[PDB]
């Protein structure tokens, strides 16, 4: 038993990282197939970053002045091109360990791995979430930018999501591997609002049924409420409106407990018009909401990959 | 900038988990060169457990009762060794992805990352220390007895734990690879001490310098203490006592933010006397101390490793 926030393993992550260099400007890439995906602000000098023109700065580069580098090994660029924010960089090597691969675009709320690299050497693993406002709040300092978030299915590496910027917040924004930003930023060196973040309602839901499983009970309570009881007490408080769609996602974790998802949300409420106590569950004294149903789900079932 | 609770990339340990199955029991094992490394209370039965005399035990099985499993693969077993509570199987096969590594026996207020196994098969990662107590605080349900604690050292994996057993407290219990338990427990089921676990004083003041790094620094304030005196607080309050070492471990980290240890003291005895006031630091209500103060400094360098 036990609960920890916990990221898949990075093996089959750690052998698509690649150093990518072009100008005075070192970041990392991401090799699958004969293609290498990277931030297009790699293109940029420090004083380019405050308002590029990425057309007219990717006009003046060719093939060679981009330096890819896989562990010792260097790869031979043979064709560029710009897809939205990401630059793909086409190689004369397969990358023989390549992982059977997808490209999604996650959803806020979504959980996922992020395995944080420099000049293409992995450093660290960590999970996080996708925030309502399209921010992740992760541990990223220069020479990050082009790691890369993931999720994985058994043996199928889902990549979501490539650190593009910090915000001045500490909060970080990136792109999906198509090069869309997740949120409204855009890559440029100009002031921008993240926007009010909300807590994810149904991941505390689900946590607090984590934490019933693992013994911690005493927020439970002698009440129920209603959906739009509860959620006029979700908006005093921050909180995502609890949907329908929500209650049914948490009915599994509802079954294994014996808990009605509603008497659930009275003891939220409580916890959110009480506080704590300086009390804790599952060793936090705040309410943690980065864990999805399935993330609980599968922490306390014992899903293995590879 | 940022700072999350972050595991090593796992890869070089993923090469190296396999299935043991003897008799009806099955669990992780670590093979490295052509030994497989697993709990010796695979070779228990479920009434074995409350009081095995592993000798005997081992005396009824030889070899081929040893299914180890690489992925699909049968390796073939031709020793097999009993050393404290660890079962050493001699294997026809080294395992071409043995890492370059080492088994170190860490001490208390050390942090490392596990990497949670089930069928031999990598299920996720997560970081933690090795309590006062000599506990963890993990995460492991049925069949995860195997999975390995391990640091990196540039190329170099430090393999420290093995995990074996769940006390009543959901806290874990394990082994250093050589078989020594981490504290004074029996690999025996029966009711065990875990004993009064005490807060790693030198990690949260490493934390506290994190978070100052971070942005974080409400709790900064303008008294100082002694050694003395914040030793007399720190023990109302479960901390373990500060030495001059945990002094000087922390340097480095006070020359970086400019803020003298016992001034740094000074604030977390107010915390300590005052309580958070349902203020966060680096987004926790709580003080956290499973980072060492190497932890801090690496996470905020940037260190890679392969
Ligand atoms: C790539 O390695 C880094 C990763 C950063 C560096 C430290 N931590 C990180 O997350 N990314 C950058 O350095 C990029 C580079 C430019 C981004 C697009 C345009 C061309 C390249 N920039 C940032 O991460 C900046 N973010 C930013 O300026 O956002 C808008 C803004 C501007 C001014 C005030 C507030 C907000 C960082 C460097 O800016 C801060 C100084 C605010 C962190
Ligand atoms: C190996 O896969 C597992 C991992 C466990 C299972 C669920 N979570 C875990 O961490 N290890 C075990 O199942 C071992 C097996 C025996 C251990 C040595 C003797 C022969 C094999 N046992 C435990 O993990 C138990 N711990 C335990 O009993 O400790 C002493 C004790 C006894 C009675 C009351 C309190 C303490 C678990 C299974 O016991 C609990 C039911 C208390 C978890």
């Amino acid at each position: 038993s036990g609960f920890r926030k916990m990221a898949f393993p990075s093996g089959k992550v750690e052998g698509c990282m690649v150093q990518v260099t072009c100008g005075t400007t070192t970041l990392n890439g991401l090799w699958l197939d004969d293609v290498v995906y990277c931030p297009r602000h790699v293109i940029c000098t420090s004083e380019d970053m405050l308002n590029p023109n990425y057309e007219d700065l990717l006009i003046r580069k060719s093939n060679h002045n981009f330096l890819v580098q896989a562990g010792n090994v260097q790869l031979r660029v043979i064709g560029h091109s710009m897809q939205n924010c990401v630059l793909k960089l086409k190689v004369d090597t397969a990358n023989p360990k390549t992982p059977k691969y997808k490209f999604v675009r996650i959803q806020p709320g979504q959980t996922f791995s992020v395995l944080a690299c420099y000049n293409g050497s992995p450093s660290g693993v960590y999970q996080c979430a996708m925030r309502p406002n399209f921010t992740i709040k992760g541990s990223f300092l220069n020479g990050s930018c082009g790691s890369v978030g993931f999720n994985i299915d058994y043996d199928c590496v889902s990549f979501c999501y490539m650190h593009h910027m910090e915000l001045p917040t500490g909060v970080h924004a990136g792109t999906d591997l198509e090069g869309n930003f997740y949120g409204p930023f855009v890559d440029r060196q100009t002031a921008q609002a993240a926007g009010t973040d909300t807590t994810i309602t149904v991941n505390v839901l689900a946590w607090l049924y984590a934490a019933v499983i693992n013994g911690d009970r005493w927020f439970l309570n002698r009440f129920t409420t209603t959906l739009n009881d509860f959620n006029l007490v979700a908006m005093k408080y921050n909180y995502e409106p609890l949907t329908q769609d929500h209650v049914d996602i948490l009915g599994p974790l509802s079954a294994q407990t014996g808990i009605a998802v509603l008497d659930m949300c009275a003891s939220l409420k409580e916890l959110l018009q009480n506080g704590m106590n300086g009390r804790t569950i599952l060793g936090s004294a705040l309410l943690e909401d980065e864990f999805t149903p399935f993330d609980v789900v599968r922490q306390c079932s014992g899903v293995t990959f590879q």
